[PDB]
């Protein structure tokens, strides 16, 4: 269903951004990067994924994608849903 293709539009992001390094990705970098997504989608419903979808979809520029994960991130801090080091690799 939709959330279903949106929270493939979420992890597929940060495969995009090359897990935000350059070269190959270490098995400890794609760990730290793809925790702190699912993390993050675990505090979210289907509207607010849906909307976070819309916002990467499409996106290629790796910074711009993290960009992003940073705005939701402090969204979320700020909603009192994370705590400041809950999320660590995707916002640094």
């Amino acid at each position: 269903n939709a959330v279903k293709k949106n929270k493939r539009v979420l992890r597929g992001s940060v495969k995009e951004a090359n897990y935000f390094v350059e070269g190959e990705a270490s098995a400890a970098t794609i760990d730290a990067v793809l925790n702190d997504v699912d993390l993050v989608i675990t505090k979210i419903d289907a509207d607010e994924i849906a909307a976070l979808a819309g916002k990467l979809n499409g996106l290629t520029v790796a910074d711009e994608i993290k960009n992003v994960w940073k705005e939701e991130v402090s969204r979320l801090v700020g909603a009192g849903k994370l705590k400041e080091g809950d999320i660590k690799a995707l916002v640094a």
